[PDB]
């Protein structure tokens, strides 16, 4: 978990949506219980799914880059496909985030 | 302020009780380390306030695992609604416009 590229501005973030086809963004709060719960899945998603870029992104650190993706929950999982936000997985949901990240 | 005097959910017995004891209710999951729940507090306040046939209450995720899982709580803030006995459904996250109309249509 720790491994994995952690948002900290829009420019990183933009960067990001612009040079990866499928990317999922992670959007946790550090002591958030079900975000940590997700840690070991997604873990396994990475090693699953490389063509897949995952990142992280802390939205107390950065308020700005969860409006921008209407974040409104944590955890919530973005996905983006082609520079466009085509879904979201709300909360600790192992299946639904797994479906989202296959269809990718 | 307000929210302090909200009444907490601790055990299974309380909850089953809430649901029977209340004609409609909201249930406010929250958690410490919550920011976006905290920032609901005041949208909570009001409508506390505004929505005096409502019994509103709160449950610290953390401190009550076993009602949080038998919500199925898997994001924060979630708010969940009861109306004649039984749970009728969740307003997920902290959006104030969707849960007011959610306590509105009860």
């Amino acid at each position: 978990y720790t491994s994995i590229t952690k948002l900290t501005n829009l420019t990183e973030f933009r960067n990001l949506i612009k040079q990866n086809d499928k990317l999922v963004i992670d959007f946790y709060a550090t002591w958030c219980g079900p975000c940590k719960m997700m840690q070991p899945h997604l873990t396994k998603l990475i090693q699953a799914y490389p063509d897949v870029r995952f990142v992280k992104c802390d939205v107390d650190e950065s308020p700005d880059i969860a409006k921008e993706c209407e974040v409104t929950a944590m955890p919530t999982f973005v996905l983006g496909k082609d520079g466009q936000l085509i879904g979201k997985i709300i909360g600790a949901n192992p299946t639904a985030l797994e479906k989202g990240i296959k269809d990718l």
